[PDB]
């Protein structure tokens, strides 16, 4: 009811955590498990490849069909582009159902 | 009388150790061997697999048996589950005779 | 609305009749067919083979799971058992939804 695809063996969850590595144990024995680890975090990159299946316009209109464009005009800061201290920004949302097709 | 399986060669003992590695000798040498070391521990990982053989019932019992079940109720706190800081617990013990079979 | 498995063929009604034989007719025809027949009746056995198409659980769930157990308890009479003068009852409805998965 968000929109989307609805899958029913959708994309698995990719699950990822630090292993633990403890601090310093006592000279004996306690077996009241670990409080004490080593305060750490992990950072790296990841990569996403989605391919799309496309399907075409089929369309026979005369007239011009409705776009997205951009305004052209004098504007202080261009859409979907990045402000004068680096905030990258969107500034409206954009749907996809702009072609037409008869009934 | 513990329970459990008697066994002549049982699995043997994995004996592990940190390897001594001593801190600054002096410049000459003497024999009264090594009091000083240098402070260390070790932590890895340990995974054990054991494969264990099942017997099947093979009961021609009509009415049904008595099961190891978890009590359906509101709860505060599931059975075997963590805590609201994640302590581990386990309420009762759980023993493995269940299932019947005549004499 | 029952419950159960809707079927466009379902299994097919077997019917089954005594065939009509008829008393001692009269010396001469008469054409008023037949209302004396042999009082009879039938008896056998009657067999039904179904084989079930199980979906075994392929859960990954932690703690135990809800099941039907009978109550060990000193009892009267045994759930599903017939009584002291032969009368086999059945103490309760049993439904199937015992086990859980995720949404």
């Amino acid at each position: 009811l968000m929109g989307g695809f609805g899958l029913k063996n959708p994309p698995p969850q990719i699950l990822i955590k630090n292993t633990p590595v403890p601090a310093n144990p006592p000279a004996e024995f306690s077996a009241t498990k670990f409080a004490s680890f080593i305060t750490q975090y992990s950072t790296g990159q990841v990569s996403v490849e989605i391919e799309w299946e496309l399907q075409k316009e089929n369309s026979k209109r005369w007239n011009p069909e409705v776009q997205y464009t951009s305004n052209y005009a004098k504007s202080a800061n261009v859409d979907f582009t990045v402000d004068n201290n680096g905030l990258y920004t969107e500034p409206r949302p954009i749907g996809t159902r702009y072609l037409t097709r008869p009934l």
